[PDB]
C-alpha cells in the first residue's frame, strides 16, 4: 500500500541536479528546472504523495511535484533537518505515468536536498 523511490534511483534533468551524501543518501536540486523523473505505473489513479527532504539552509525550500506534465502540487522544507511533506488525494492517470520533481521557485536562497519520494494507497 506504500512504496518507496529513492531520488538518488530517478533520471537527472536540469543544470546542476547532483547526488548528495549527507544530510542523506539523495539528490541537490539546485535552480530552476534541476528535476529528478520517473516512470511510474499506476493501476488506479488517486494517492498520497509524500518528499522526504530538507533545504540546505534555514530558508523554505520548495520543490514541485508534477505528475503527465501537469503542476500537482507544491513540497514545502522549513528548514534544513529532513522531514517528509505529503501532498493528500492527487488525481492522475493510469498506466505509465512520468513523476517529476523539480525545482521553480529558486532565487539563489537555498538549495532543495531530496531522500525519497512515498506514494501512498491501492497497492504499492
Ligand atoms: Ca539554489
Ligand atoms: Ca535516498
Amino acid at each position: 500500500n506504500e512504496t518507496i523511490v529513492q531520488c538518488e534511483s530517478m533520471t537527472k534533468g536540469g543544470q546542476y541536479t547532483g547526488n548528495i551524501n549527507n544530510p542523506f543518501g539523495g539528490v541537490a536540486l539546485y535552480g530552476n528546472n534541476d528535476k529528478v523523473s520517473y516512470t511510474q505505473y499506476f493501476a488506479s489513479g488517486t494517492h498520497d504523495f509524500t518528499l522526504r527532504g530538507c533545504s540546505n539552509n534555514d530558508n523554505m525550500a520548495r520543490v514541485d511535484l508534477k505528475i503527465g506534465g501537469e503542476t500537482k502540487g507544491t513540497f514545502y522544507y522549513g528548514g534544513s533537518s529532513p522531514a517528509e511533506y505529503t501532498i493528500k488525494n492527487v488525481n492522475h492517470g493510469t498506466g505509465n505515468q512520468t513523476i517529476e520533481l523539480v525545482v521553480t521557485a529558486d532565487n539563489g536562497q537555498w538549495d532543495a536536498n531530496i531522500d525519497y519520494l512515498k506514494i501512498g494507497g491501492a497497492g504499492v
